[PDB]
């Protein structure tokens, strides 16, 4: 469980964030105890941030192995009073904690928090911070290193690591709130919907209150109960670019905590994707936390920038793209009512491109028991969302391979276990799957399929290409479910234009997305157009990467494609709800 | 005085950046009382960061007058034992803080600090934060509004405004470190130049020892008094490009704040511009705190990007060109060993381009009074900075004009008062001064031209050009003192090519350089060539700007043009000593 790090009347926070002492790893790092005395010969490095970007040379770009980060800490005595807590927010890929020379804490996965408390290493004066790093990709990681001394990403974008998100250091009393959950059971039935929100919440090391306000501060509610519930009528539900957050103040044992948390339901029936009780239809992108010189560092003036964009554009949606995005980035959705995807690290979980499969048990890959944590973990982190409306188990894995329904069920199962709204639960389908030979068919609520007809398929002929997507999709609806296109594209060089269109042309991508939309339309089971990508981002050099993945609506800049218009108008005349 | 506000044993320190509320002044805001209420129908804004950029539309870009920035904010009881204060380290033009709905400071000047205490007004539980910024530019402001309902900057950049540095809390015993002074004297006679340091330090609200350390940590030397002196024979003599920064442990009265501290002689001498008693030579730009979509928003990575790109092209020195820069950038330069000029707000100062003139007292510039704070606030910030070598009083004023010595002589006296290192003083001179109609000729150390011969003067006729800029700076060697040139370029879009140039092409603007960098070399007393600018950045709207100000050696996210190559290849064959 882990809250979000807030400044309460019970709790501070000081960020660690700035210029930190660095060194690449040569080895012998180890051997010698770095970690013990200060770093020696130091470059700076500003933290949060990728640091593969922020020097020059490929030598920081593709540096194999482990960094050493390291700054001198110090509180005062007179806070040794309450806990003392270290939260990582993200490390990606390995991250080993020493304080004064001692390991203190260790974690595996890039994209999700962790916290070790200080209470007893925290020494008196200044003390030695240091956060080791690895950036090593292979078959026990999420994402997935592949085989093809350098890390080979089986996932196209490049592989920034580093201390992506912040490090802060926040305290709390010693019996300290831990979790909070909170659901909600809507009776749309009145013409007045009214609601009922059930509380339940944890602490460890005593009386707990909770208390209950709306938008503007206004109290409107209050019980005691470590597990209680609570009544709204007249409530004012959360709604995709409407959003209402009400906000929650958790008094419990001279410790208080505050959550907001939006009213909604999010239900699938059918052919149709229901957000409180009403046919959505997702309009947005696939993202990736990507911009210069950050890397996948966090970045919240372009967290606000991409929103400001989205809404220009008249799009509801965007899916956390082959990880889980930062805290800070999905509560601003909950403010701005941005329906989101979450999706774990769980990317490049297919060696399909002796032969070994997939889900061979001593050759092929051994990412079940991470990605498991990964579910949990990330279920655990963003349960109390209103903006997640759906929960992405992996993008494109050899899912219509053999051991492919053995690896994934299991994870289906603790997913649809662990959400305390049980939210439906997918995963994104790689070209080439079919209903009959996707595991997804049946574990899956939503059919969400990545398929570029008009690219990799067909490209060129957009005629071929349209019967080709025409038959594949008419078949998917054999199912009865919702389907979404969670990806479509063209690789799009900004600037390039012709008046009979080439591929990479400004003029090509947007008759791909014509396209491409013009069949979409004809199938009412279709419920969402969400394309690849938003915007263009880094990722490894290869032939078929013209300085990076060129298939957004934006540049790396946030500057619009001429596809950014053309989605602009069509998504102006498309609602919400109700388009069918 | 203003420490840069750091974690120590005796002071805590929590970032108050994040996402905060957030409106746009109606007219109607101060008279109902939104510094009161929480505001109603809010937007969201990251903090630290200008908000001009990060909306849509010409509504936010180009605003009139007030917004209102609102967070809340909540300290444990805990804390009040010791001084609370809020340092907002920059909001761009005027600041007005409430708290719970009472005014607690105000503030004139957009890029320095400012502090209040909240000790007695810091209620109990949740606070109303409200930060009110104001974005208006008239002759009273530095920098200059112009008068041509609408702000008309009579500067080149644009008037990106808000909340544009962090916003922290940090505390202190109540009586407490207020301001370390260190100052050094050396001994370059011994073949292993020596070193005695100064110190002066003062409190507010007891015993005060002073501790030396070296690069790692070890201690050297100790003494007590708050005014007394320390000794280092065999002294690491901070260098530019060669950084050695020793630190310095203050502790008094249960108070301790730590230090870094580079030892060197700054001193003109003729034409030399001698740091540690060798003839120096400027080689680099003048730069702008200008990044999408931050606007003049502080940006940690690009920072080190930037200096990353400085090292990579051999470059030694920037200008804090139009304001003074962040703290963090400040020490980032000493770590990293970059020379800078610092140089205050005071652009605009100049209404040549029935007509007033400029220093008229009726009817022209209102500005001496602020001016004269903006000196004392930045050497009060500063003045403990190795990078810092010189002073910029006003970045091209009507320095030739009438009433223009008046003008600026009390404020270089009061700058050769306040240095505690008596460091040269000069400023920027606009294109149409001479050596004698130019009033920097007396007052300044440095005479620091703003040339434009092959651009603005003279262009595309590159020989007329050079004729003129031999004739010109030829006269300013009359002088017998040190002369650099702080801007000369030409508008690039990168991108454009040819082989036969033509204006705008990359291939004009090397030759432009070439040109100009050929004349340089005949004169001795040339101590300095700086490019403007070092990356493409954002102005007011005009025929004459495409997208913005392109004279960059980079575009604006810090891609090359071809000049930036024929930099690195001609500083890479000219050191930063004795190049004369
Ligand atoms: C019609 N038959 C084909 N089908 C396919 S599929 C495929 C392929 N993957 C697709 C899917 N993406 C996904 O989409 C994005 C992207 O690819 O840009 C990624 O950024 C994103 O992270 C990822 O989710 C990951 C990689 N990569 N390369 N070639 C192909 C290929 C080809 C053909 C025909 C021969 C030429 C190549
Ligand atoms: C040879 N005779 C001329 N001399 C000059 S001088 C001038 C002018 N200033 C120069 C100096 N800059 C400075 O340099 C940078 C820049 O200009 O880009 C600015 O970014 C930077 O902030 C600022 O410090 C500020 C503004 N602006 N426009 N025209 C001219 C002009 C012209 C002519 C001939 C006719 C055409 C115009
Ligand atoms: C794991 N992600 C991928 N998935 C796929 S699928 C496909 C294909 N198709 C699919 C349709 N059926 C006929 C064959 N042809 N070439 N490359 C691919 C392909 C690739 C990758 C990534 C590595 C590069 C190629
Ligand atoms: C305050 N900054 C300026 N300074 C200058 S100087 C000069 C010039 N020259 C100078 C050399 N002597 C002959 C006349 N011609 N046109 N514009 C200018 C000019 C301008 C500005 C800014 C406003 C736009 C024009």
């Amino acid at each position: 469980a882990m809250l979000y790090p807030v400044l309460t009347q019970s709790r501070l926070l000081s960020d660690l964030s700035g210029v930190w002492n660095f060194k690449l790893d040569n080895g012998k790092g180890f051997e010698e105890k770095w970690y013990e005395k200060p770093l020696k010969d130091a470059d700076t490095m500003p933290v949060p941030a990728s640091y593969n970007d922020l020097k020059e040379g490929t030598d920081f770009r593709d540096h194999y192995g482990w960094v050493f980060y390291q700054r001198n800490i110090s509180v005062p005595e007179y806070v040794k009073s309450q806990r003392i807590v270290l939260r990582c927010a993200a490390v990606t890929h390995y991250a080993m904690i020493y304080l004064n020379g001692k390991l203190i804490c260790e974690h595996k996965g890039g994209f999700l928090p962790f916290e070790v408390e200080l209470n007893d290493d925290l020494q008196d004066g200044d003390n030695l911070l240091t956060i080791a790093v690895n950036n090593v990709i292979d078959y026990t990681t999420l994402p997935v290193g592949g085989k093809a001394p350098q890390n080979n990403p089986n996932f196209d974008f490049f592989n920034y690591c580093g201390i992506t998100r912040p490090v802060k250091i926040y305290t709390t009393p010693e019996t300290y709130i831990n979790d909070i959950t909170v659901t909600a059971d809507i009776d749309f039935t009145k013409e007045e919907p009214s609601a009922v929100l059930n509380y339940n919440v944890e602490i460890k090391g005593i009386t707990c209150k909770v208390e209950l306000f709306d938008e503007e501060g206004t109290k409107l509610s209050e019980t005691e109960g470590s597990e209680g519930t609570f009544e709204i009528s007249n409530v004012r539900l959360w709604q995709p670019l409407n959003a209402y957050l009400y906000k929650i103040k958790v008094t419990a044992g001279q410790d208080v905590y505050t959550l907001p948390y939006g009213v909604r339901s999010v239900r699938v029936d059918g052919t149709k994707f229901l957000i409180n009780e009403k046919p959505f239809y997702f309009k947005g992108y696939g993202k990736h936390e990507d911009t210069f010189p950050n890397g996948r560092g966090i970045n919240l003036p372009m967290n606000t920038k991409d929103i400001s964009i989205m809404k220009w554009q008249h799009a509801n949606s965007f899916r956390t793209s082959h990880y889980p995005y930062s805290e800070e980035m999905m509560r601003l959705c909950d403010e701005e009512g941005i329906v989101v995807i979450d999706e774990t690290t769980a990317v490049g979980v297919n060696l399909q491109f002796e032969r070994i499969g997939t889900f061979d048990k001593e050759h092929g890959v051994q990412t079940q028991e991470h990605h498991k944590d990964v579910i949990r973990d990330l279920i655990s982190r963003d349960k109390n969302h209103a903006c997640v409306v759906m929960w992405s188990i992996a993008n494109e894995p050899d899912s219509a391979a053999e051991g492919a329904y053995d690896y994934f069920k299991p994870l289906y199962d603790l997913a649809r276990e662990l959400d305390p709204q049980k939210r439906p639960c997918t995963l994104v389908s790689v070209q080439g799957t079919t209903a009959d030979t996707d595991c997804s068919s049946q574990l899956s609520d939503v059919i969400c399929l990545n398929r570029y007809y008009g690219w990799y398929f067909g490209g060129p002929d957009l005629e071929v290409s349209e019967t080709g997507l025409r038959k594949e999709l008419s078949d998917w609806g054999k199912l009865g479910k919702p389907v979404m296109f969670t990806e479509y594209g063209a690789d799009t060089v900004s600037g390039l234009h012709d008046t009979t269109s080439v591929m990479y042309t400004e003029e090509y991508q947007v008759e791909y997305y014509e396209m491409n939309n013009k069949v979409f339309d004809e199938f009412d089971f279709v419920v969402g157009e969400q394309a690849w990508n938003f915007a263009d981002f880094a990722t490894s050099q290869s032939l078929l990467r013209v300085q990076g993945n060129k298939k957004g609506l934006f540049t790396r800049d946030r500057k619009p494609k001429m596809v950014a218009h053309y989605f602009r108008n069509r998504w102006s005349a498309i609602p919400e709800f109700g388009y069918k």
